């Protein structure tokens, strides 16, 4: 049941990871992060893809990304993270909150997500998707993560480095100008890579 859900989610992420280059549009290119995006099939919005080299091993990187206190500590956007329920096969239900963005044009969000860590080729996939969850907290807008995840695999040249590929499909909900949404996604992805590299 949970295992079927998790396998479907994993297979969705693997499908994302095989989308060819011509379907993506470059959204942002820094010195060590590239960001693409395409229309989402899940909502009137974007599926984002991000890619960058991390100077660390795969298990270390995913240990920091996966739900838990380590993720909360280094991820500057995350302000709380609770594990709500644990399952077999490295699956759990977690809830996290984000700091306000853009001088609170984007007020704090809350997400309740399923999360699954699974081997992928020579590395790992940590993927997730929001679930329905009734407990409403009025000081947080309930955002919604469509299927999303982080692929992390050893690098071609140097296996002590890793290629980190993210797929991000967040609906912030509420009412936010499109320019702010695009700005906040770009800063979320660039700060993710920046904060993560500083923590390793």
């Amino acid at each position: 049941d949970v295992a079927s859900f998790a396998t479907k989610l994993k297979n969705t992420l693997i499908q994302y990871h095989s989308i060819e280059e011509d379907k993506w549009r470059v959204a942002k290119k820094t010195k060590d992060v590239t960001v693409w995006r395409k229309p989402s099939e899940e909502f009137n919005g974007y599926l984002y893809k991000a890619q960058g080299v991390i100077d660390d091993l795969v298990y270390s990187i995913i240990d920091h990304i996966r739900p838990g206190p380590s993720r909360l500590d280094w991820d500057s956007l995350m302000t709380s993270l609770d594990i709500l329920e644990n399952f077999e096969e490295n699956c759990c239900v977690m809830r996290y909150t984000t700091a306000g963005q853009l001088w609170n044009i984007i007020s704090p969000r809350e997400f309740v997500d399923f999360s699954y860590t699974v081997g992928y080729k020579e590395g790992l996939l940590s993927c997730g998707i929001s679930l329905d969850w009734d407990e409403k907290r009025p000081e947080f807008v309930r955002g919604y993560n469509h299927p999303c995840g982080w692929f992390c695999v050893p690098l071609k040249d140097n296996p002590n480095q890793s290629l980190l590929t993210g797929y991000i499909q967040t609906d912030l909900r509420g009412m936010i100008p499109q320019s702010a949404v695009d700005t906040a996604m770009a800063s979320t992805l660039t700060n993710f890579y920046g904060d993560l590299r500083k923590a390793l």
